[PDB]
């Protein structure tokens, strides 16, 4: 899995991650991220960064951690 199961366990599409915790402009992948480079690709497509967050709903706000082995 791309995003570690537990708190960080949903994948994301953000703009930025403020202060390395804070994902915003955060969306849902619109295709299965199976791969940290498919899911990677997928986000730059929209211009963003693949995030692992603590919900699958971006409300704004919300914790989020870098995917493992990206930028």
């Amino acid at each position: 899995a791309v995003c570690p199961t537990g708190l960080f366990s949903n994948p994301l599409c953000c703009a930025t991650n403020v202060l390395d915790l804070i994902g915003v402009d955060c969306k849902t992948p619109t295709i299965a991220v199976d791969t940290g480079a498919i899911f990677q690709a997928h986000c730059a497509s929209k211009g963003s960064k693949p995030l692992c967050c603590v919900a699958p709903v971006a409300d704004q706000a919300l914790l989020c951690q870098k995917a493992i082995g990206t930028f």
